[PDB]
């Protein structure tokens, strides 16, 4: 018996980590990509008569920043489940939390970029709101 | 000089296979561990005094039935692009559509969640309707 073990676990660390950044660069995908669409078709369907883009242009800006910050969390929970199987690879107390732990950095991306949807049309004048919402259900049914 | 990329092309043959089981638990989660919780949360705070659990349960087997369907079409799409791959490891013409296709299932079973959502919302009487708007907006939030 050598440190054979001590660098071949090393080797699965490395390999979980870039197996994560992958999955991770996936989430990121999962959520931006309809909340982009989302974006385009509220412009094109919604007006600013009373210049509610004024208001909505900074909130998208924080919300860019919050996804940005979660979007951190997500690189140092699957970092720290890269670093967890370096050292046990296995099911240990250890790899359920930091399996856990990116589970909900996932989960508090897609929540966050759901109540940024709500948040924006809470921003809105109700005649706006009404055609905001009427154009939600043509899409997603059609 | 061997069968050694006959080996490194199984080799990447492997590896997408573990990216994209990774990638297909984390789509048959995202979707289905907030519908679980969110209809746990209908059960608990929203009432049925005009017995709209009788409609509300069909429409529920309706969608688990949906949800099956489109969950075989990405486990077969992930297995057509596994088997591409096998035959080509490049972005051939091949992978290029596998992959779109792969994209297309997981986004068809997010959205397909999200319509059953405000769909099951719809078939509420307008005083129920309210009290499950407050509910989720107490729970997205905090
Ligand atoms: C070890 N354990 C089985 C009790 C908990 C680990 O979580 P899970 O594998 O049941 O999701
Ligand atoms: C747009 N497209 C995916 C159909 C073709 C573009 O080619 P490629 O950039 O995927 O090689
Ligand atoms: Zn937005
Ligand atoms: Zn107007
Ligand atoms: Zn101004
Ligand atoms: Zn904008
Ligand atoms: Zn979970
Ligand atoms: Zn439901
Ligand atoms: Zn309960
Ligand atoms: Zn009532
Ligand atoms: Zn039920
Ligand atoms: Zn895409």
């Amino acid at each position: 018996s050598r440190t054979f073990r001590l660098s071949v676990s090393t080797l699965v660390g490395a390999l979980v980590g870039v197996l994560m950044a992958i999955v991770g660069v996936y989430v990121t995908h999962s959520t931006e990509e309809p909340h982009t669409s989302l974006h385009e078709m509220l412009h094109d369907a919604v007006p600013l008569d009373s210049n509610e883009r004024e208001i909505l242009e900074l909130k998208e800006e924080e919300f860019t920043a919050r996804r940005r910050e979660i979007e951190s969390r997500l690189r140092a929970a699957n970092g720290k489940l890269a670093e967890s199987i370096a050292k046990n690879p296995q099911w240990s107390p250890e790899v359920e939390e930091a399996t856990r732990e990116v589970e909900r950095a996932a989960a508090d991306l897609q929540r966050a970029t759901l109540v940024h949807v709500f948040e924006m049309r809470a921003g809105l004048k109700p005649e706006h709101r009404a055609a905001y919402d009427r154009v939600l259900v043509d899409a997603l049914k059609r």
